[PDB]
């Protein structure tokens, strides 16, 4: 509720949370405990004992669609809508000036995570538990923390998670990907006051609030921190950075101030992500800590991408709940609308409207591939009817199989834009998109009758659901 | 301002009215007049004798831009855009349960609108000049005039724009095209009270503000007459109607009042739309007029359809004035969003971005296909740089030819939605759109040196557009 500590306590009451004070290595060894414990439900683990560290390593917390939808203020993974209808509402706050005439963020002055501190000359990050996740890795990762940077000019702060390498005792790599976020801030910055120092601050073990703030998309009529407060009930606790001006949560575990020395980069080395492969090397920016500010008794937050399912994969899942009624607001049609993590959480998208008029799935289809910016890269989409599960692969199989012909009912789309790393596509940047409608074909789609569905009698679902648990068979 | 009268006097007085007190005819020669009024600017017309009636015809009152946006208290075809912004606003007006925790119409007793009554026995349609528009229609077509009716359980009405047919003395045919608006309230009310006639009313010169509140879509979070308030800056004056409950603007000119005979039908005979060609004939209900209320000196507000530009067509340009906010609110890329008369108001749109990434051009375009409903029939769509007049043929022609290659920049995909009466589809309700960007094509979309665009310098036109009107050209 109030910092990341009263998280892990309500999660171990629930038994959603398990202490491994078994000896771990975080070398790879912490990912496979935490794949094969996500990979069958499985609680947050917290091992306390890592081999040759004396911070506990936190992982696992969002492996699980429940404990995401907790981390929210809601203990449901159904009422993840409720924040898609409250995103919605925030983007349009007030009227214009014509037809006009008819949750700050409380700082504080002391925080815990600054109760210990150490900075420049001593800024040991071999001191905390950084793990590494696969063996053809470069070197340890930091997986978590929320990245805080400001503009040149805006008084506004972003935060963002990318993934930092450590290249030195108190050098990172800051991999901004996006051409957004602080990827953006810097670039700017550099204009603003060349050759002057970039200010960075990295927060580890932030409330579950922050945390899931800054992976849920907010509109820029509202700041990361200030939608936190919503989702929380209460506004959340910042607190003034040491070396610069930029604020981060006060209750969070462990923070890193520092810079970014403009035209500083360094090759960010091979790393598996989302995808399941491995990145191949880039450059990048570095991150220089100069200081290193934590709490007494401070766990290290970490995580780790890969073949999903994984652990951003099911944060995901649980993110797309939130964007259904965003969805359907602008498409009344829609009745379910669901990505898969084995499509690696964005790459297939499967959608079910209820069909009013021919040609119907193919307005869906184009209204995925534009509408929200989260969904532009999808390069497939299955369109099909109310009558059909989105989340059973039994299902959609078996409308793509029974209710489509591929040479009729398959559009595909050339030279859209896509991701810049999915090295299956033709051309970096550039590929090509399929969608697939396997919606029942009205006159006109078709001359043909179509077949006449097999539909369960709503009782007797309803009389064995109840009978059910009765039936031991399981 | 408050009515139909002062938005003449006004418009008289701003050189946009004029008044034929010559003998004109109703019959297809008050459209002849109209047509080259409108084909040259023209102001709004109002022939106060047309042979063989007693009541003035008002007509082409909307037929310049300019005017339209008066008639909706902004005086300024900009100030649409303001319009827009509020439509989109109004959509979201109240946040959720979950974190909520942080204009009436006003009915009149009197109205102008019933100082002159006449019902059942004589209720003489024959006395209204309405006017036939093309030498093949079939009869006489009411075509202003926003038709009344409410559901069968929901206490909100709805505003409908049908054009009607006169078959009798006292019967006009219902053309309800749409699957919404007063056609779901019949197909409802049948089924709530089957063979109970269904009640209906039209009310004829309105102030502008109903009438363009009946014309641009607004959210179903809203009440027509509520919107026509905003606009209007006042409430709007309703006044209960005689053989119904249904409420019409008091102010208006003239009110229809009647029923719809269940199962009664009628073949609307052909007749020219915006299209610029005959409808052919086909079967609609029937209304029955039991009563006729009108002012004291009542004027008749009509107009037409036909080959543009039309006067909805004009409508249409203003009207997506407003649209083009709601637009880039969804695509900030979004420069200026056109669509062209010529193409029939809604066949074909021009988009003009600023792209900032290889491919960026198919997603506006599946963006214009799938966004807003007013756009899902539009089968052409071309998109732009920002370096390119929308409105301007000899921009977009340009572009089209010097930055796209025909099969590589064309998108083609088949089988989506079409308008019942596009003829030129291969099956009625099914056809294809196109979508060609002309778009700078970035490296990755091309392999080659793309050209250095001729870019106007900004004091230049600056300088001789002060000097413009010093140098006497024209």
């Amino acid at each position: 509720y109030n910092d990341l500590r009263d998280f892990l306590t309500l999660l171990e009451q629930q038994g959603e949370l398990k202490r491994i004070t078994l000896p771990v290595d975080p070398h790879l060894e912490i990912t496979e405990i935490a794949d094969r414990t996500l990979r069958a439900g499985g609680p947050a683990l917290l091992f306390e004992n890592p081999k040759g560290y004396s911070m506990p390593v936190l992982c696992n917390l969002f492996g699980t669609p429940k404990r995401v939808a907790m981390g929210m203020g809601q203990e449901d993974v159904s009422a993840l809508r409720e924040v898609g209808k409250l995103l919605a509402f925030l983007k349009e706050p007030e009227p214009p000036k014509g037809f006009r005439d008819l949750m700050p963020t409380k700082r504080l002055r002391g925080a815990p995570c600054q109760q210990k501190i150490v900075s420049g000359d001593d800024v040991d990050l071999n001191r905390i538990p950084i793990m590494t996740c696969w063996p053809e890795d470069a070197a340890p990762l930091i997986t978590w923390g929320l990245t805080v940077t400001r503009g040149p000019h805006k008084e506004r702060q972003n935060l963002g998670i990318y993934r930092q390498q450590l290249i030195g005792k108190n050098k990172l790599i800051m991999r901004w990907l996006s051409h957004r976020g602080g990827a953006l801030d810097y670039q700017e910055w550099c204009a603003a006051h060349p050759g002057e120092r970039f200010p960075v601050s990295v927060a580890l073990g932030a409330d579950p609030a922050t945390i899931l703030g800054a992976v849920t998309p907010v509109p820029d009529t509202l700041s990361e921190y200030a939608f936190a407060g919503l989702l929380r009930g209460t506004k959340t606790e910042v607190v003034k950075c040491i070396s610069n001006d930029l604020e981060v949560p006060a209750s969070a575990e462990i923070v890193l101030e520092g810079y970014i020395e403009q035209g500083e980069t360094a090759p960010e080395g091979p790393y598996g992500d989302h995808t399941g492969y491995y990145n191949e090397v880039d450059s990048f920016p570095v991150f220089t800590v100069t200081h290193i500010t934590q709490r007494e008794d401070a766990i290290y937050h970490s995580t780790y991408t890969g073949r999903p399912p994984d652990e951003p994969a099911v944060l995901g899942v649980a993110l797309n709940e939130v964007f259904v009624p965003i969805l359907q607001k602008q498409f009344p049609e829609i009745v379910d609308f669901y990505l898969p993590p084995e499509g690696c959480s964005y790459r297939l998208a499967v959608v079910t409207i209820k069909k009013q008029y021919a040609g119907h799935a193919k307005r869906v289809m184009m209204g995925v591939w534009s509408f929200l910016r989260q969904f532009m890269y999808t390069k497939f989409v299955i369109v099909c009817d109310d009558d059909v599960n989105a989340r059973d692969w039994n299902d959609v199989i078996w409308a793509i199989t029974t209710r489509m012909d591929p040479a009729r009912d398959t559009v595909l789309v050339e030279n859209t834009p896509i991701d810049y790393l999915d090295f299956a596509s033709p051309v970096s940047g550039l590929g090509s998109k399929m969608g697939l409608d396997a919606t029942n074909k009205w006159p006109g789609e078709t001359q043909r009758e179509w077949g006449r569905p097999i539909k369960k009698d709503p009782d007797v679902v309803a009389h064995i659901d109840a009978i059910w648990d009765e039936l031991a068979i399981f």
